[PDB]
């Protein structure tokens, strides 16, 4: 199941403050075509977060979330 | 009337024939941070299409829509 080809994602800057976990709904890479290197977070009330991949409690977030 | 933050849409990749006009709902230009300079045009369908600034059909196209 491909999906539809459209407009690129970009994170050109990461929030500053660490997201509560329990308002993470789902999270998904960045591509490397982009500026630079990016997780966007998406919320229960859908709201888009860029985060930076290399900070510790992202990288906890997304194990979390796959691991479950 | 501000718009909540969020990725940026980012072209990188240009469609290379012509959309049939009949097709466009609306247009917006991808921000400059951007790898490429772009156009997403906005269809009936809501599919979005990333276009060449540059090519004249665009250019038509976002006159068009600017103008009425």
């Amino acid at each position: 199941s491909l999906a539809a080809d459209t407009a690129t994602a970009c994170c050109f800057s990461y929030t500053s403050r660490q997201i509560p976990q329990n308002f993470i709904a789902d999270y998904f890479e960045t591509s490397s075509q982009c500026s630079k290197p990016g997780v966007i977070f998406l919320t229960k009330r859908s709201r888009q977060v860029c985060a930076d991949p290399s900070e510790e409690w992202v990288q906890k977030y997304v194990s979390d979330l796959e691991l479950s």
